[PDB]
């Protein structure tokens, strides 16, 4: 979407994966979907280095809506958002952050909240703009294929017509099998800043793997359509939550990074461990994710040892390499060379291990190297020529 | 097996899961299957509380064998075990520990090392007893069903004839699909102290779930056959390794405990975290696993919320409850009462949370309680009547 926004993948925090549709504030005031939840998270983002590292979006997901007023204007839940959305947006803006919101192109949101039907698209768009929202996620529950085909471009137009730059996250392709011919990626690139291609992430390694495997199976189609202003969205980061081990947490961060994926956290930032913070706030990882060229990486190698190699092209002739172990036994000594990974010329490279910080110099195409990769884990290299 | 051994499930360390068939001592001297590895693990068990908590078995798995000598006598790898097995048994005994070893009822071990064929059963048994081995895992690769049917009873008899008490772990059922009509569990209980029913565990939550699932689907068969001296064996604990998150690690521990499974670690005790050690060395957890009655627990409840409840009967009218979340979203507030979990009327109960140590008291059948369970995690209660 040619709206000046998201020339790099969006970084921030989204409520859904960790906090879901928890509306029971009476029994659970600290974790329910409420203005308090968002204000506290915003505070964490401002104070704990998140915003300074590039995590700027703070996104409301489903279950925020109270209803529509006498004029049909959406309103938040009065008990859970007492000061209103404009107040929240102001708060978020004052901390140097951006506010995202959620709506559904259909009769209802997936959790049954008032939907943005075709005749409400313009009104809701104007409402979000008036509120000074910075990002919209438009879901596609309770709609027909025809309604989505009309509705998603309708919202893009409506958002444009408001004059406010609003990042546009489209769930459209996820409701269509995510593939051509049903999905027209050329159109999506023109109307959206990013799109959910595939299934919702759940807090498990199995879920991460199923998403990865789908993106890799269809990378010939998906890799080229991504770039500055228009991204594939494989869904939220799970880092900080319950389902992933340490190795798996580091793996998702690395793999979402080579895929030029959004870096959208969904975890309790109030109680997040230093170890998980270290993953998410890795300065080199973020630099690679935010690379100005915006070229989505690819799986370039799969071996019978169940070691996979991913590669992402970067600016200044640099590359990102992710050595990924799908093994479930023990650490594995992966022996390779840059020549075997389709690097050419007589260029002498140097690599920095993204997690350990170690530097490997004197890497020519023929130079044999070993990386030790842990089960369900990664070794990641930032690779560059030296002279 | 009526040899006076394993009246409670065996506790210890088994090499396989973590260290597999690593024989590269030149490149990897710290982690290869070697005399050194077993002594170092034994030192850790002696010095780090493991022995004191009841972990007494240090078990060699596959890839130890060097060959057979001129008399057909089994020999360890002379390079990796330069002092031989008696040296290792003697070392381990001097630390108040017991030594386990591995053989295969078939032409070869699963990794292709010399097998204990039918004509070698008696000789190898005598060798192991002479070495002062305390436990044997008899694997079943590269054999026919009839060879196993002769071989397993033959080995039990041959071990007995040595006069040395040797705990007998039988992989027999795992090669026969683990179920009736092919597996006769009354037979197994007579000839074995424990048996591997099912698939090799791998370092993943998927693996743990598939094993759990199989054991739960067939609990009507499997639960009654377990008892003092004869245990079901769902395979090694993954706690301390790569594939399990903290919640999942606590879950496997709790679930193996309600299943009256062996507590056989397979992890690097040299580098094990405090947090993983705390799981494995939990005194109440061990007490429950080692309950003198040896009654295998059952899954008693499965809600559409994907909360499962397991119950294990214990001595002194006590019980173990495991509330297990198969959810992959967020913490869940599970609402229940002991009456809903089919407990006896008019009795007042008290429960200690096995992980937090908290005591919930004054629980009648009708008393509503709430337990907060994390995704892929558990809450575990030690429950008892109070006067
Ligand atoms: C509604 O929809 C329209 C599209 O139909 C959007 O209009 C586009 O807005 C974007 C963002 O503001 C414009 O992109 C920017 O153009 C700037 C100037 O380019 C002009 O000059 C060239 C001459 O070759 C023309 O071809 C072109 O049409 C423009 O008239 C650039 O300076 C900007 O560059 C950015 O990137 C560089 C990195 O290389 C940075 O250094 C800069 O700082 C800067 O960020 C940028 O490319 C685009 O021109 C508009 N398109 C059209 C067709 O008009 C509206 O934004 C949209 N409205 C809303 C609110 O959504
Ligand atoms: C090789 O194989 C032989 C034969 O199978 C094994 O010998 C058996 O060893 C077990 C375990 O030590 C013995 O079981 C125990 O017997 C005790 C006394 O039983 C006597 O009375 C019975 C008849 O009632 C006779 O069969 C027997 O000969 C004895 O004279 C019991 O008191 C023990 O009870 C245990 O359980 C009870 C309740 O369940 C508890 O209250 C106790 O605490 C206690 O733990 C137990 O049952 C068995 O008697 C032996 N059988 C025979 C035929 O000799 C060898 O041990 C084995 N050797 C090696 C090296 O592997
Ligand atoms: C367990 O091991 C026995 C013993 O034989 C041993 O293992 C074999 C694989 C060979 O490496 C032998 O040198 C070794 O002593 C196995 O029985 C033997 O199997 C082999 C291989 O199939 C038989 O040879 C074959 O004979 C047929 C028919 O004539 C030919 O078509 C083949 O080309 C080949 O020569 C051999 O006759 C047989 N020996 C005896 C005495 O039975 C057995 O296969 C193995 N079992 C299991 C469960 O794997
Ligand atoms: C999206 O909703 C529309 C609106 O109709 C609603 O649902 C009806 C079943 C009923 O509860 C109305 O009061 C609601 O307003 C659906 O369009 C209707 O479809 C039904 C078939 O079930 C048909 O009988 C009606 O004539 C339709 N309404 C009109 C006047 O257009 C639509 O089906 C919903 N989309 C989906 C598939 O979820
Ligand atoms: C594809 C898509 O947007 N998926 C969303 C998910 O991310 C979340 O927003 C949920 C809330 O009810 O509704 C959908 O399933
Ligand atoms: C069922 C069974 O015993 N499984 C074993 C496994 O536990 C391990 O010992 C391996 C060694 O090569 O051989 C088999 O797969
Ligand atoms: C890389 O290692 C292999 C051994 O597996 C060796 O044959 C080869 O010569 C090495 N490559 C170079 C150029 O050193
Ligand atoms: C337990 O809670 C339920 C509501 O879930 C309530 O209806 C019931 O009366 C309660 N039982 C007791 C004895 O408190």
């Amino acid at each position: 979407l040619d709206n000046g926004l998201l020339q790099t993948p969006p970084m921030g925090w989204l409520a859904w994966e960790r906090f879901r549709c928890n509306i029971n504030c009476d029994e659970d005031p600290k974790n329910c979907i409420s203005e308090q939840l968002f204000m506290e998270m915003a505070d964490r983002m401002a104070q704990d280095g998140w915003r300074d590292m590039g995590y700027t979006y703070l996104n409301i997901d489903d279950c925020w809506i109270g209803g529509r007023d006498a004029s049909g204007r959406l309103m938040p839940d009065p008990k859970r958002f007492p000061h209103g959305i404009p107040f929240l947006a102001d708060y978020v803006h004052s901390l140097g952050l951006k506010l995202g919101i959620y709506a559904d192109m259909g009769n209802f949101t997936c959790m049954g909240y008032p939907g943005t039907t075709l005749d409400k698209v313009v009104q809701d768009a104007q409402t979000f703009a008036e509120w000074k929202v910075d990002m919209l996620k438009l879901d596609g529950c309770f709609s027909t294929p025809e309604e989505r085909a009309q509705g998603y471009p309708k919202m893009a137009a409506a958002l444009n017509a408001t004059g406010r730059p609003i990042a546009f996250s489209c769930s459209w392709p996820a409701y269509e099998g995510g593939l051509p011919p049903r999905v027209q990626y050329s159109l999506l690139a023109d109307i959206c800043n990013l799109w959910r291609n595939y299934d919702d992430i759940q807090d498990s390694w199995w879920s991460v793997l199923s998403i990865l495997n789908w993106f890799v199976e269809h990378q010939d189609i998906l890799q080229p359509v991504a770039g500055p202003g228009h991204w594939n969205d494989p869904d939220m980061l799970l880092i900080g939550n319950f389902g992933l081990s340490l190795e798996q947490s580091r793996a998702q961060m690395a793999l979402w990074t080579v895929l030029a994926a959004p870096l959208l956290m969904s975890t309790d930032l109030r109680t997040i461990s230093a170890q998980n913070m270290d993953i998410l706030q890795n300065p080199l990882m973020i630099k690679i994710n935010q690379d100005p060229l915006g070229i989505q990486g690819r799986r370039i190698h799969k071996e019978k040892s169940l070691i996979e190699v991913y590669m992402r092209p970067l600016s200044n002739k640099a590359s990102a390499l992710v050595f990924f172990s799908c093994r479930t036994d023990m650490p594995y000594r992966y022996h390779s060379s840059l020549g075997q990974l389709n690097f050419t010329g007589s260029v002498i490279y140097e690599a920095q291990d993204v997690y350990s910080g170690d530097i490997i110099s004197g890497l020519r195409d023929e130079t044999n190297f070993t990386v030790i990769i842990n089960p369900s884990g990664v070794v990641m290299w930032y690779l560059y020529p030296i002279k």
